């Protein structure tokens, strides 16, 4: 560990073991680190938050603010980090609402790029990569492995599905299916992530699967339940495919296409 | 109240209650009133005027000199007014001598993350500009007015009262009154009805307002035409007036 | 003294007797600053970095840190920047990585405005603007007097050409030749710099045969090769041409159109 003393740390702040936090940063009361997470310095750190192990969060970061949203804040609203994630400079994280979740949420393995921001009651799962200037506007779920390209930008309540890819400058409105290839303001369907496929070593069959299962759905004139239907089958075969057919059958308020 | 930590210029002022955070700058002749909390990390430049109840939040950096060729150094200003909320990493620029050296901001204005505030730009009163909205210059956005995120707006635009624009919108002609403007570029889509709601128009100026969109933009009329058919209607909806005024002041075009 | 006892100054740091750096600033190990140059309040300077003289860095600044590129492995890569450049408030600019020349590099007089990003192996030339928020991913080439408007987004590899210009919140994924002028997401090419050319003193016939160059490459069905042939003549009587062809030629992305 090394805390540096001109850094200020709330005494209601718990610090593990190989901790260090730089010069001039602010670990404000009821943050909680992890073993091994690395502050940098000019970082400002707000609660509750609670902050696993071997992070790494650099210069002037905005970890835990409240939403401006709101005028008058609900609390206590609350942001988890999990294990093993790289936020890179000037990143704005805001903690949950009371009205919603009351949690923002991030897991294990993130890359959150310089000045993303992460609203209110996000949820971000695993592998997951933002990069610069990516915005979740509140409420927006991004399932594991996804990529945002710089400068996408997401309205509220939208679900980016698990290894799904938006283009630079995306202006996303509507759910992204799993594996889902999005570009353009507002946001349009392209392709799959068939590069990403193979990156994390699926099947040629799984891959082949997956491309029928795209015309299946944004090709071929289906309703998303007689799609659903299609789908079944394949889905059942390769757990691949059942990721995918999930993303199109969560989606209430519809698809981006 | 003043942390010992921050760096307060001699010849700035500052009334009671007013809180600066650790690591922040109060530069020469910048004036602070009652009941502004400044956060950490704040560097604030004069001459610069903050009014009552305002919240600056870190690595904001407000009342530098814009980079823009064409200022060199002479003492504009900015002058910021009551209850506003700026957050995170916000840029607020002084005046240029070429247009009355100043920028200005009124009250209740809610300033979010990373926004930029050009040279010369005039913000009224109760406008959300959304994180990294940027006013390139000489922008004026009137009253109730909200540019969603990364909304980029071009030198000499006028954002009407009650207008919306919606996420990366890029505005390169007067946005009117109560008008919702999408894309890059710009397109007029609809009026704020919600905004209207938000403001207990009556049912009656609501419909006056909807005419007068049709008047405006479906109905192939011409500005000038435009104009002429509204003065009725303005006489007699002081909430159509403003919508009429937007367009009148807008000789550079409106956004279609 | 122009060192505020505030900031920190590593022991391997080179300063010229007259650099000014404000209070909260950290000057890294390896980093050279020459004469003339002022470093704000709340600026991270890391090396291995040289740079020249009479340069002004702005609060909130981060110039030199490793790309978070998954490709870098912690190599002693560098960033090299020039003399009279400008860096405004929140810029990020990153050191190289060995996959190219584990360098980047910023020439003289350039004017990089706030929440600008330089990405890893980026070369800027001189007189260039970096409006806000303009993004450059890495190997990006920005040549002489380029103006990037607010919120371009610039793909690895692009080559931005001498005197070209960009409007607000272009994308860019191809090329943009010297002299062109793009505009949107994706970007298009909608004409040449005229203003830009005829405010730097460029002569009427150089104009005239650039107008020309233009149709050739443009509007002439031709592929790049017919194009590059065609141009081969006035490219052999006007430099202003041979420039313009010459960026042509170096396309690895292909051009804007
Ligand atoms: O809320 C919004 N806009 C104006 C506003 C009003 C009051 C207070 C603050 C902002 N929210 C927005 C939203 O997605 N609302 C929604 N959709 N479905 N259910 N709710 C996202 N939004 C935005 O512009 C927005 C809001 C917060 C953060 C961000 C960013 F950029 F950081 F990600 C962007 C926008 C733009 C147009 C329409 C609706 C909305
Ligand atoms: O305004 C500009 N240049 C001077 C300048 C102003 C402020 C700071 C630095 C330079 N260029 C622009 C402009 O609107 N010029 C103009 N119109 N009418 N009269 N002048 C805006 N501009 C921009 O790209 C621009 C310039 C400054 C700031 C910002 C931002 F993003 F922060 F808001 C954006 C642009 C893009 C394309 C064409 C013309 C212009
Ligand atoms: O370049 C990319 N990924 C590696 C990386 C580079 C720098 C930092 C982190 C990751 N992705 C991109 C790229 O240009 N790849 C490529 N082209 N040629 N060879 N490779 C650019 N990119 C981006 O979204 C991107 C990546 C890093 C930085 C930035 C920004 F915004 F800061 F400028 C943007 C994107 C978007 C869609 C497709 C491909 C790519």
């Amino acid at each position: 560990s090394l805390i540096d003393p001109r850094a200020i740390i709330d005494p209601s702040a718990r610090l593990a073991a190989d901790v260090q936090v730089g010069p001039w940063s602010i670990v404000g009361a009821e943050v909680e680190i992890g073993e091994g997470t690395v502050i940098g310095p000019h970082v400002v750190l707000k609660g509750p938050t609670k902050i696993g192990k071997h992070n790494r969060i650099y210069q002037f970061s905005s970890v835990g603010e409240d939403t401006p949203d709101l005028k008058y804040k609900g609390e206590p609203t609350r942001l988890v980090i999990g294990d093993h994630n790289v936020i890179r400079e000037g990143v704005t994280i805001h903690r949950g609402t009371v009205q919603d979740r009351a949690e923002t949420t991030i897991g294990d393995h993130n890359l959150i790029m310089a000045y993303a921001h992460i609203g209110h009651d996000s949820v971000i799962g695993n592998h997951c990569i933002l990069v610069n200037n990516t915005a979740l506007a509140g409420h927006v779920h991004v399932d594991d492995w996804a990529i945002l390209s710089g400068y996408t930008l997401v309205h509220q309540y939208c679900r980016i599905g698990a290894h799904s890819f938006s283009g630079m400058g995306s202006a996303i409105g509507k759910d992204v299916p799993a594996y889902v290839t999005v570009f353009g303001n507002p946001a349009e369907a392209r392709s799959m992530n068939f590069e990403g496929m193979r990156r994390r070593g699926f099947s040629s069959e799984a891959i082949h699967a997956l491309r029928r299962a795209y015309k299946v759905v944004y090709r071929q004139g289906h309703t998303v339940e007689e799609a659903l239907a299609e789908l079944a089958e394949s889905a059942a075969q390769f757990p691949e495919v059942a990721v995918f057919r999930d993303s199109i059958q969560s989606a209430t308020r519809g698809i981006t296409r």
